């Protein structure tokens, strides 16, 4: 997270930290709990072995609020396109349900087909880098403004307004960045987006997967 602030500890109980493949550091992403046994994240964060940490603030410390659970299945959307980074969404079915408590609980999802007005203020959180030079050990967050699709439509070749959201005012140095992929974009306390990609500079606007477009697939995968 660039341009944000450290989150009040344990105030976003749905946040998940993903350790992808061995050794401990092969790759990292964020995610968010959507049910006691399921975490939503970005498909590009896929790995053969994924260790999910819930209840954390400082991911470099053994905190007593932390629950570490391995992902039993990592279900990438069927049409995920690694080249264009399209349909960048994945469900992680946990090997055991989390023990639900104040520090560990699911976030609300939007209703299907629910859109979002440009200009809307949303919050994104994560353990990603804060600059090209440094990272963070603790959770941070920042408020970003929803942009007109039109703007991303002209900046990123493979942008699809029906499945993605254009996010962040170029005028502010605020953005999700490396390591924040898979994290949620919370708009009025509902998880509307998933951090997907942007410019290597970290300069906004950037692209988030639009969760409300995948509700039927989400619901099918968790039910079935
Ligand atoms: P996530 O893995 O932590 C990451 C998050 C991010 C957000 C905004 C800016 C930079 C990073 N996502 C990625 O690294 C994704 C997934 C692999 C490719 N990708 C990138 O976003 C890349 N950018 C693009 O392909 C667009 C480049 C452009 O139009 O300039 C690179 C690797 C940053």
């Amino acid at each position: 997270i660039i341009g944000g602030r450290e989150s009040r500890p344990h105030s976003r109980p749905y946040m998940a930290y993903l350790q992808i493949q061995s050794p401990a550091g092969q790759s990292r992403c964020g995610g968010f709990l959507v049910r006691e046994d399921f975490v939503l994240t970005a498909a590009h964060c896929w790995g053969s072995n994924i260790n999910v940490t819930l209840g954390a603030h400082n991911i470099q410390r053994r905190e007593n609020t932390q629950q570490h659970i391995t992902a039993r299945r990592a279900i990438r959307h069927p049409q995920y396109n690694q080249r264009t980074i399209q349909n960048d969404i994945m469900l992680l079915q946990l090997s055991r349900r989390v023990r639900r408590n104040r520090n560990v609980n699911p976030v609300a999802l939007p209703r299907a087909q629910e859109g979002l007005r440009p200009g809307t203020l949303c919050t994104v959180a994560g353990w990603g880098r804060v600059s090209m030079r440094r990272g963070t050990d603790t959770l941070r967050e920042v408020q970003l403004r929803v942009q007109r699709d039109r703007q991303c439509l002209r900046i990123f070749g493979s942008y699809d307004p029906r499945r993605q959201i254009c996010v962040g005012d170029r005028r502010e140095r605020k953005a999700a960045f490396k390591g924040d992929s898979g994290g949620p974009l919370l708009c009025n306390n509902v998880a509307h987006g998933i951090v997907s990609y942007g410019k290597s500079s970290g300069v906004p606007p950037e692209v988030f997967t639009r969760v409300s477009s995948f509700l039927p697939w989400i619901r099918t995968t968790m039910r079935s």
